[PDB]
């Protein structure tokens, strides 16, 4: 059966790494852009910009917390529905771990909606700890061959940036932009925990390179007053989502990309990167070809 | 390896179904009625009823309504999802069982039967619902769905009779209820005996009818493009529906008699369920902790 080498770009918004993606396609490789058209029109009416007005109300005083976060939830919904319809369309085609036969570039991972911007927003006050660890308990199996690619980028640079790169509908807010930052710097050191062998319920009483301490983890984010028990401990409920976390992530190959550079810069190191990722076998023949429409399609549809 | 039986007690609910799991080697874990009531946000099942009604009453609109229902949804949902997500991993293979695990309720009754009938009573857009199919786990060998039966009217004498924490007795719920779980034991039949939803899609413009079935809520003006046609997020949302509703063995059990007779009848059901291995030596005793521990914590 052929190989696949299937590549998720992810990580905080205003990067450019929309932009880095299409470079390298533009060089048998498909593309799976951010479904913009969902966002503004399909699943809702401009996601982006409630989800923006309704902080702003809140740090405004003008709402309470309870009325942004029914909103701030239902919001998070509409947002990731694309990428869990792919991920379980895509599912049954992959096979086990293996020049590709083809090349799959992902505008962003499901663990994006289903785990890094609700734990931001939960940071920013919109969003319960419970909400974050329901999302988080439907992340989907990791498949084989799930290759991520984070960015980094100096928050000068980033904050300068972002005046420039907004969002219809997008305000700039620096708090939500250090409370995202902060969260893909911890996804990236729990899986490196993980692989280093950490279990987080032997350090939780604590609360490439070396192992990270539990501290520099996304489990530290879940030690809120909501999630523990008269005796302190967290409810068995709140426990066993961490445990998902800890098997969804455990198992995904990382990588950082440098984004304090040209565009082709960018695209040039992500594509150096792409030398030592795992590929996946298909399976079935006619795979490729099926794989090659749903990201056509999608692009066609969703991509804007 | 040794054996497994799960058996999830579904349909709508005021029918009977914990009268007759009380009555009933064998685990049973209840509803998360703590995790609804106070761990997971406080009062949901009361938050629930009090927006629908004030929905009905135009005190509020269809937007403010479905903002809130759905996000609703989420907090009802979520022992079911993780308890899938850890009970996953120990189900191996298709196969006397060293355990039988009866569950209070699938996934699907918080992913997808809940949440159509709120977008068949209004508070709920079927976008929103289509994003919870799509989330549905992946369907584990021997999932054994029992469903309930029951004449409407007994039923409604049944649902007063247990009223739950902040309920209020909504017969257009009941109705819309009713209609969602008829329509899914429909589905399963029709995707069993060969049905194409693609292939029979047009109908809607030996099985039952695809206007029988699911497939029928989803030809939703706001799931279609100009011309008619279903935008393809959309129809690859109705293709994973598809996938995990085929291979869920499905059995009714009919409430319209005795708790005597009913739990008798919910026994009888099991000699077609079908079993499973475990997958480590060590999987029964974990699954048992799991199972007991989900009971002690969030079963009121
Ligand atoms: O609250 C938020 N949720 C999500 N979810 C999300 C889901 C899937 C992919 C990307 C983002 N994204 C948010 C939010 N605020 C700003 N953004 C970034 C908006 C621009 C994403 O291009
Ligand atoms: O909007 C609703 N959503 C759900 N979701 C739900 C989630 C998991 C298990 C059962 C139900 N349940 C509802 C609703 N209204 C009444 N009920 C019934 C509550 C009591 C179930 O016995």
């Amino acid at each position: 059966m052929p190989t696949l080498l299937r590549v998720y770009i992810d990580g905080p918004h205003g990067m450019g790494k929309t932009t880095t993606t299409q470079l390298l396609v533009a060089l048998d490789i498909v593309y799976v852009p951010e479904p913009m058209t969902y966002w503004r029109v399909l699943g809702a009416s401009e996601t982006i910009a409630n989800i923006y007005t309704t902080q702003h109300r809140l740090d405004q005083g003008e709402i309470s917390a309870g009325d942004a976060a029914v909103v701030m939830t239902s919001a998070q919904i509409t947002m990731g529905m694309p990428y869990a319809v792919t991920d379980a369309v895509l599912a049954p085609h992959i096979g086990g771990e293996a020049p590709p036969a083809l090349t799959l570039i992902f505008d962003r991972h499901p663990i994006a909606a289903l785990l890094c911007y609700p734990a931001a927003r939960y940071l920013m006050g919109s969003m319960t700890p419970q909400a974050v660890l329901a999302f988080v308990a439907l992340i989907p199996p990791t498949l084989p061959g799930t290759n991520i690619v984070l960015g980094a980028l100096p928050e000068d640079r980033h904050i300068d940036r972002l005046a420039k790169r907004q969002r219809p509908g997008e305000r700039l807010d620096l708090a939500m932009l250090a409370a995202i930052r902060r969260v893909y710097g911890l996804l990236a050191n729990t899986v490196r925990y993980l692989q280093c062998g950490g279990s987080w319920r032997e350090d939780w009483g604590q609360l490439a390179g070396p192992r990270p301490h539990i501290g520099d983890t996304l489990f530290t984010l879940f030690r809120a007053p909501e999630l523990l028990a008269p005796n302190g401990d967290l409810y068995n409920v709140f426990a066993w989502a961490l445990d998902v976390l800890a098997k969804r992530l455990r198992s995904m190959h990382v990588f950082i990309l440098d984004y304090d550079q040209s565009p082709a810069g960018c695209r040039d190191a992500l594509l150096q990167l792409t030398s030592g990722m795992v590929q996946t076998h298909v399976t079935t023949p006619g795979s490729i070809p099926t794989i090659c429409d749903l990201a056509r399609t999608f692009a066609r549809e969703m991509g804007e």
